[PDB]
DNA sequence: AGCGTGGGCGT
DNA sequence: TACGCCCACGC
């Protein structure tokens, strides 16, 4: 129960938010619109965070490393780091 | 496996 | 406002 005064008014949407910023984020799923261009290939996003993760596809950037004892794989996302370590021990 | 992308939060 | 972090789901 949190203040959330900041509702989608598109047809069928529900969803609120605590920030104005957040809902137009949002909003981009229904209108398709993005704003963010990568300088390398040209695509465009919706979103900065994830045209940041998008360029290092081609930097070939890998922030996240393998804890495992004598584990050399790297990673560029850290949710692709928690699907590698869930292996290691399942 | 690698990565688009939606929603939760933050400074 | 800028600019994210993490998680989750779905190819
Ligand atoms: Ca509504
Ligand atoms: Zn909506
Ligand atoms: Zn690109
Ligand atoms: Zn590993």
């Amino acid at each position: 129960g949190s203040e959330k005064p900041y509702q989608c008014d598109f047809k069928d949407c529900e969803r609120r938010f605590s920030r104005s910023d957040h809902l137009k984020r949002h909003q981009r799923r229904h209108t398709g619109v993005k704003p963010f261009q990568c300088k390398t290939c040209q695509r465009k996003f919706s979103r900065s965070d994830h045209l940041k993760t998008h360029t290092r596809t081609h930097t070939g950037e890998k922030p996240f490393s393998c804890r495992w004892p004598s584990c050399q794989k790297k990673f560029a996302r850290s949710d692709e780091l928690v699907r590698h370590h869930n292996m290691h021990q399942r």
